[PDB]
């Protein structure tokens, strides 16, 4: 379960980073 | 603590999925 | 690894909450 957790967490970190980049672009009016 | 973690992670997956849907709508101009 | 996980999860909760606040502002047209 722990190694199952590590994978879910790593999957979340990737998605949260993509979301942060998207939201920054929208907040800043980039492009 | 592990079963405490599993719950926090599952709570995060739900919120991250809602955020992804919201950001896609905003990025795409849906509706 | 478990205490490593707890930290990553807590870091994620903080970022997900900031993202939720940002997206709500954008969705609502706040300010």
């Amino acid at each position: 379960e722990v190694e199952a957790l590590e994978a879910k967490v790593e999957a979340l970190e990737s998605k949260v980073q993509k979301l942060e980049k998207k939201v920054e672009a929208l907040e800043h009016g980039w492009d």
